[PDB]
């Protein structure tokens, strides 16, 4: 009946990857009023669906990290992960660097230990 | 009970991964009956349990992807997906290769640029 | 007074990971009573959530494994699996080595082929 076809496949070679881009970018935001600390790290070109866990580490340069200004959120579908938290202007005292890292879960946890970072 | 035993462990020296093998072959199959194309292309050796867009590339190998000719599918648990469609032939009278991509979900984008293509 | 600093993130150089180290060791502990054999595996340092299916392999390495024996569970998130199983003791006769793999499915599967094995 009608005219038919049956091709045999061939394995092309260089199988490009597609898709967004790994090339992590970002912009931070230190808004400081009374004596609280809102922080909006707005970062991009990030991992599709990862968790990035991002907080103060002190002066120490892998140092200590004041936990207290955890922010866990995830990234979108592009890598568009938006961070933000609130944090007493006391308890930030002496820190030195916000650290980005990734995550293993929306309950904080540290998988890699520093994706971006900026001084203050 | 009345007989125990203890022994540590060791790693072996090797350790050799099994289940299916990545090896892409194809078997495509058009049948254009009156102002429509069916394509029923069978793919053994694919990636356990992956998601398999194929479409109808235009000549320009590299080319535009006749968006209208999608087919989706799964790749069951040995590599093995069936991949069926059906598609006026006054739009892919330009097609000139069936490209078959990986997918990043149901229905949606592409994953690769092409893992097996055969020419028409 | 609301004291706002804007500071762009550097994309770091260092991404060592944080958590489990894969480093596969434990022990064994055989026990026979009344010709029954029961079998506790613990394992430390494995992949932190895998599934490890652990078998006697016969003599022959190769060799079959007498399957009426297979021992299933998935690890903690420190990477601790605790296999545990009970098989007639004229069945395990003429066994040489409990070999642990990993398990492609909670219904068993060698997704590797041994990566851990104590001679019995």
């Amino acid at each position: 009946g009608p005219t038919e076809g049956t091709y045999t496949l061939a394995p092309q070679a260089v199988v490009k990857p597609a898709g967004p881009v790994y090339a992590p970018a970002g912009t931070a935001k230190i808004s400081e009023t009374l004596g609280v600390t809102r922080t909006t790290i707005t970062l991009t070109g990030m991992a599709p669906y990862a968790i990035y866990v991002a907080h103060y580490h002190k002066m120490g340069s892998d140092g200590p990290a004041i936990m207290e200004s955890r922010m866990i959120a995830q990234a979108s579908a592009d890598g568009k992960v938006t961070l933000t938290g609130i944090v007493p202007t006391a308890l930030i005292r002496d820190a030195a660097y916000i650290n980005v890292h990734h995550g293993r879960d929306f309950s904080g946890a540290l998988a890699d230990s520093g994706v971006i970072c900026t001084p203050i």
